[PDB]
């Protein structure tokens, strides 16, 4: 049995980046789905650390938090920079990355209609720092720390790719953004998994905004 | 060898304050003001266009959890293994998400979402009295047998719960012996009495 078992809703969500991960790693694991059904009986979700979902298991280690679950497959797997410096780094991509993830939840989730052009409008600034990260790392042809890939990339991807559901085109003004996420996309093991039906026929939110 | 650059509130700062003060390290205060943050030059120069911005060498980082890791990191208070590390990151994001949820109630709906805030107040910190009763019984740190970065940031968190709600923690055995008990750590509780902690503002628009 596979050592890792993933515990979540039936969407992409805060699971794609880490599904994306393990994946592309070659990891084998378990996918455990909570139907919202399963989730209003209540014993579940009070049973989670933060009453919330996904929840992780690495053999006995259980973790929630999608950023602990990403940080965690980050050190094990040798994903998390060359040195304590590009480490620094790492997750100062990753807390961004959750900065508009958080922006974004909250459009999806809270003001869909009366907020994505304003959303949508504010989307270029917010992207910029990453495109600048990636002029500054070997002129933006590698990853967005360093030589090697991190999980910073993972979780940056999925933001990406997600962006280009809500704005098609948003990329067109971030060259470097844009043929990063075509030449990620592009590993073999993650293009495989990317277009699986096991990614393709789960939505990209659990109300079905995107 | 550190610069902090911020604002003159405790805020998102507070945690690596107490963080360096208790572990024995110096640093300088670089402290923006509003007028000085009004101009524009500062902020673009930002990364995200925030602080606080944070100086090691010549490496310089943003974002305040960023700084935790980092000095958590360096200074060796992550865990003593990849095991606690992952326990460490658990605890410092349900950290951040509540305070995420205190700055919006701070910020952005005070007056109508106080008491909404507080009455589930009790809820949000239950998962950290029982992460200490599932830990040496609560009687050392949030995870492990030594201190790490996600200690200082629980300690800011639950400090300035007690001032939003006073008593909050009285239901609390293990988070109120906690709080005590780290609070008494003697470069700590200097700090904690010093006027650089005592006299400046939690937040930056007068609430707390
Ligand atoms: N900070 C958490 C957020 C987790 C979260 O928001 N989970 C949502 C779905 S992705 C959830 O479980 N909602 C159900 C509920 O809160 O009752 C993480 O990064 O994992
Ligand atoms: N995710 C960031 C957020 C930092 C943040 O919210 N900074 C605020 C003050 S606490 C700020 O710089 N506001 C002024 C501005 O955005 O121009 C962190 O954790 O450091
Ligand atoms: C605004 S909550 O209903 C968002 C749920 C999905 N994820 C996260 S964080």
């Amino acid at each position: 049995m596979p050592p890792y078992t993933v515990v979540y809703f039936p969407v992409r969500g805060r699971c794609a980046a880490l599904r994306m991960l393990l994946a592309d790693q070659g990891q084998s694991w378990k996918e455990e789905v909570v139907t919202v059904e399963t989730w209003q009986e209540g014993s579940l979700k009070a049973s989670c650390l933060y009453g919330q979902l996904p929840k992780f298991q690495d053999g006995d280690l259980t973790l929630y938090q999608s950023n602990t679950i990403l940080r965690h497959l980050g050190r094990t797997l040798g994903l998390y920079g060359k040195d304590q410096q590009e480490a620094a780094l790492v997750d100062m991509v990753n807390d961004g990355v959750e900065d508009l993830r958080c922006k974004y939840i909250s459009l999806i989730y809270t003001n869909y209609e009366a907020g994505k052009d304003d959303y949508v409008k504010a989307l270029p600034g917010q992207l910029k720092p990453f495109e600048t990260l990636l002029s500054q790392n070997q002129g933006g042809k590698t990853f967005i720390v360093g030589d090697q890939i991190s999980f910073a990339d993972y979780n940056l991807l999925d933001l990406l790719l997600i962006h280009e559901v809500l704005a098609p085109g948003c990329l067109d003004a971030f060259p470097l953004l844009s043929a990063y996420v075509g030449r990620l996309s592009a590993r073999p093991k993650l293009k495989a998994f990317l277009a699986s039906p096991e990614y393709v026929n789960l939505p990209i939110n659990g109300n079905g905004k995107q």
